[PDB]
């Protein structure tokens, strides 16, 4: 241990999209003197949306004050957006955190917690329209900073997000060393990572596959928004 | 129990580099009609090199016959390269698997198992010189295919590897749909992901940080290579 150790905490909830957590985890855990916490109601196993089992290391109650709080996205976001225990924890940690952050649909949770009002932010492309009712000003960029808020786009944007955050916590040379250790020189075999470049038939397939979830999440978002409006 | 599901297995071992497993796992588990296994000597918790805890779903003995075997890399591969039980599992699965695969330094395990003799393969850039003593034809590319062998480069190459494998298992349109769902249109904040583009100062800092591991792994590699004589 060190008096100056940086405390980084990820919310780990059932039906998280695990890459939203595990991509950033590997970038940030590599940084000098960092301790990374995986936070839920109690320590123990938590099942991600793929069926991969992750393990929370601390409860909300025992989590130390965080220098960075990060909300990963996933199917489980809808429940979180109306989880008073989780939202209260997020607001409490955000009061003093150096950085308040999210990846993918985790920004919808920051929105439900009241932390995006009047702020520019992004989220997963398929849910991007849900930012505005939460008070955010939506921006279509992969990593969006507004003061001490940092939000990443959909799933794999967590890697770009975390390297950006690494340079802010330390410096460019440190982020570059991590990027090289991860051999992060991506060369995607297709050009379908954005709805603006993917084949139109693939975009339609993706939207159809997401329509039921988007409908349910919109209902949740509007209830969360009405709470903020009152 | 979808009977025609592709059976995909990752070796999950102590001191795995978790992102070598969790990146490809999230890609492949998104495919239709697949079942993904995490295999170790027994089911239960397995701690990755960063301290992230993962959970093996099956023992070697209980694992079904796999269509795809995938060996992730990590600090723990040195032990695997001389682990007779793990090597026997790999060899028996590879004897009939439709695809034999690895990410990062997992190809050194395939090499120790005798499965790269005369075969084109890659690995993490910092360990690439360990391929030739194991009989491989070392190839400086991010994803290398040689018959039913498919190997990926260091850590984050797992995502590009897995999308390539997804198109082989299914088709391009299916792999594109997963790419879009993962929003995998990378925009790295630095250009240091390869030793060819990173600043030379950064390459030196990465090489020095890897030096003790490389020393240990070279000794193991030369013992494993001599055992390939018969
Ligand atoms: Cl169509
Ligand atoms: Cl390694
Ligand atoms: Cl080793
Ligand atoms: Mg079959």
């Amino acid at each position: 241990g060190s008096h100056m150790a940086v405390q980084i905490g990820f919310l780990l909830f059932p039906e998280v999209q695990q890459l939203n957590l595990t991509g950033p985890h590997d970038v940030l855990a590599s940084l000098p003197d960092v301790q990374v916490h995986l936070i839920w109601k109690e320590p123990g196993p938590v099942v991600a949306s793929s069926g991969l089992v992750l393990q929370a290391t601390t409860s909300f109650a025992d989590c130390p004050p965080l220098d960075v709080i990060c909300i990963p996205g996933g199917t489980g976001v809808g429940a979180l957006m109306e989880d008073p225990q989780a939202l209260a924890f997020i607001r409490q940690q955000a009061a003093r955190a150096r950085y308040v952050t999210s990846v993918c649909t985790g920004s919808l949770v920051l929105g439900a917690a009241g932390l995006l009002q009047g702020k520019r932010a992004t989220t997963h492309w398929a849910y991007h329209e849900l930012l505005a009712p939460l008070g955010a000003i939506p921006v279509h960029e992969r990593v969006v900073r507004d003061g001490n808020l940092l939000t990443g786009g959909g799933i794999t944007a967590g890697i770009d997000f975390a390297l950006t955050l690494a340079a802010e916590l330390f410096d460019a040379a440190t982020a570059q060393r991590v990027q090289l250790q991860l051999e992060y020189a991506p060369a995607p075999p297709f050009n379908a990572g954005s709805p603006d470049t993917a084949p139109a038939s693939v975009v339609q397939q993706a939207r159809q596959r997401a329509a039921d979830s988007l409908h349910k999440r919109r209902e949740i978002t509007l209830r969360a928004a009405a709470r903020l409006a009152a």
